[PDB]
């Protein structure tokens, strides 16, 4: 039995199993068992890069966002979320008075990506990212791997958005 504030590896999420069983293999040794810490999902993506959490995503973990000149006497949102038990974060990450603009233009950009900009150039606005080619999708390659020197095995991560 898994420890509370941990379950199996691979459990569903709806009912993350806290139980498992292990075999006496013919080798002569037993089935392989673990309790992971359970993991929480990651707080919103509009956030990304502003808030600093403990050990990750796990279970009771503590992502503090960093905000400025926000007095906590007003009682507007909370800078401090913590996952919980069943999969869940205790409090919500609130955007706080000092996060506004635009942003510049997309001068910088590969031959086949396009950049399509219907809301604007704002902070926070959402460009989608198109190729020319139709059968061409924007990936992020890692920095060791260039567009050629992709391995067959290599998944690179889809970027529908910026």
């Amino acid at each position: 039995k898994c420890k509370p504030g941990y379950h199996v590896p691979g459990s569903s999420r709806k009912s993350k199993k806290r139980a498992f069983k292990t075999q006496c293999t013919q080798d002569g040794s037993w089935q392989e068992g673990a309790c992971v810490p359970v993991t929480c999902d990651p707080p919103p993506p509009k956030f990304h890069g502003l808030y600093q959490c403990t050990n990750g995503f796990q279970f009771n973990s503590e992502c503090r966002i960093k905000c400025e000149d926000s007095d906590a006497s007003q009682g507007l949102g909370s800078n401090v979320i913590h996952c919980r038990k069943d999969g869940t974060w205790n409090g919500s990450f609130h955007v706080c008075q000092e996060m506004q603009g635009q942003c510049s233009v997309p001068n910088e950009l590969n031959s086949n990506l396009k950049l399509q900009c219907p809301d604007g150039y704002a902070i926070g606005s959402e460009c989608a990212t198109s190729c020319l080619d139709h059968n061409s999708e924007s990936i992020i390659l890692p920095m060791n791997v260039t567009v050629r020197d992709i391995p067959h095995w290599l998944n690179p991560t889809r970027v529908e958005r910026v």
